[PDB]
């Protein structure tokens, strides 16, 4: 009934490869809903390069842990039946399901093929650095164990335009297939960032365009998805992602939420992409991720008044999926920009108690990351989810007027009893700030849901209250 939406990435990079994750998800459904989670982003659910693959080394998009391929039947997360069972549990508990979609490349080809290719400048793929010669690339996919179930489409080298490994001479190089063009338009870092890893798909081919559109529809129907999380889209021709998304919404009866991962610490680049998409999807707020990271790294000297500056949520709140960390930013991973424990509570309060943006909770933060001795922050997050789910409603007032202490308020809405809140925090010494929470809340006494400050704040006759916060901390006051 108008409840704020909250997404949760249900996995972390170092999850154990025990094949019991879908089952865990299934048993956690009710608890997650009660906690305030309304949507779950599941990891790539199809067969990857190997059983332990996190899912991005995608081998067979039609094998959801159902066929014996790549050395295993189940994926790292479990079997097809356990996933379907988990999804059913999510639906019955009012939780939307977003499926991760990996279409930029394929990995784990069954055999190599001889291909004329040229080496290109890694920092400028538009420039060849060698003449054309024949290499042996891993491009042949037969999906043997699937027996053509669902689809008899087979992949070959002519469906791709590049790889980063030559099996003939056993060397690593960024290869562009001779007589093939890099996809366009794509991100321009390194000149043309079409190629990332694995066997890079060339969408110029109509057969490729149709195959992935048809697979998408099949995947959507098979799992009854409510949306998707589009992987590495800055490496995929923009025109195609738009075509694909429009195609899926046309084939599915249910609404489909779409959030793309355009990984770049540049809001303008993201806005450019959204213009190209005619704003038909949201994008993860990568700049905000880096804002949080810069703050975490610098300490109190960071000017909190700029915490949201340059972020996507700041400019287009309706098209931004906000987050603090993910499987790519956690320690040791490729896009590391981990927010330390001290600043993490402030970052989560920022995405969970504000009116703009569609916030996402990271599994690694919620349950911790054992591999790196990172504690579970479930207690802290649940209090902020309680705030979001039951109190973050109504007109918002911002107070980013001090370099250390900042905050904002929500007047609450008649639709939700006792809703309304006041968030105040400091990345340096503690302090206080008078903020307006709505004259309709006069006479109420508000207390901190996080327990970080025992102050009791009574709202005066004009609807103003003075809220307190300790140093390097965050408090969220509500009429509890
Ligand atoms: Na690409
Ligand atoms: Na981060
Ligand atoms: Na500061």
């Amino acid at each position: 009934d108008g409840l704020n939406g909250t997404m949760m990435q249900y996995y972390e990079w170092h999850l154990e490869n025990d094949g019991q994750h879908w089952n865990r998800l299934h048993d956690d459904a009710a608890a997650l809903s009660d906690a305030g989670i309304t949507a779950i982003w599941i990891p790539p659910a199809y067969k990857g390069n190997s059983q332990a693959d996190v899912g991005y080394g995608a081998y067979d998009l039609y094998d959801l842990g159902e066929f014996n391929q790549k050395g295993t039947v189940r994926t790292k997360y479990g079997t097809k039946a356990q996933l379907e069972r988990a999804i059913g549990s999510l639906k019955s508990n009012d939780i939307n399901v977003y499926g991760d979609v990996v279409m930029n490349h394929k990995m784990g080809a069954d055999f190599t093929e001889a291909v004329q290719a040229v080496q290109v400048n890694p920092t400028n793929r538009w420039q060849d650095i060698s003449g054309a010669y024949t290499i042996d690339a891993w491009t042949g996919f037969d999906f043997s164990g699937r027996n053509n179930a669902y689809s008899d489409f087979k992949w070959r080298w002519f469906h791709f335009n590049g790889v980063d490994w030559d099996q003939r001479y056993q060397e690593n190089h960024i290869f562009r297939f001779a007589n093939t063009n890099w996809n366009w338009r794509v991100d321009e870092e390194n000149g043309n960032y079409d190629y990332l890893l694995g066997s890079n798909i060339d969408f110029s081919h109509p057969e490729v365009q149709d195959e992935l559109k048809d697979w998408g529809s099949w995947f959507t129907d098979e799992l009854d998805l409510d949306g998707y999380r589009l992987d590495a889209i800055k490496h995929i021709p923009f025109w195609y992602t738009s075509d694909w998304v429009r195609h899926q919404r046309n084939e599915a009866d249910q609404d489909l939420f779409v959030v793309g991962e355009y990984w770049k610490d540049d809001v303008g680049a993201l806005e450019f992409y959204l213009d190209e998409m005619n704003w038909e999807m949201s994008l993860f707020d990568v700049p905000l991720n880096y804002n949080f990271y810069r703050a975490s790294q610098q300490g109190g000297s960071y000017d909190m008044r700029n915490i949201l500056r340059g972020s996507l949520v700041e400019a287009h709140p309706m098209h931004a999926v906000t987050f603090v960390d993910n499987h790519d930013t956690q320690p040791g991973e490729s896009l590391e920009s981990w927010v330390a424990d001290w600043f993490k509570p402030l970052a989560y309060a920022t995405i969970l108690t504000r009116e703009g943006g569609y916030p996402n909770v990271f599994y690694g933060d919620y349950y911790g990351i054992p591999n790196d001795n990172i504690s579970a922050k479930k207690d802290m997050i649940d209090e902020l989810l309680d705030a979001r789910q039951n109190y973050a409603y109504g007109t918002q007032h911002d107070y980013f007027d001090h370099w250390d202490v900042v905050g904002w308020t929500r007047e609450g809405s008649s639709s939700r009893p006792n809703s309304g809140l006041a968030t105040i925090m400091s990345n340096g010494p503690g302090g206080s700030k008078w903020m307006y929470v709505g004259r309709q809340n006069a006479g109420q006494t508000w207390t901190d849901l996080t327990g970080n400050n025992g102050a009791s704040v009574t709202i005066n006759g004009d609807g103003w209250g003075e809220f307190f916060t300790n140093g390097g901390s965050v408090s969220v006051y509500v009429n509890q």
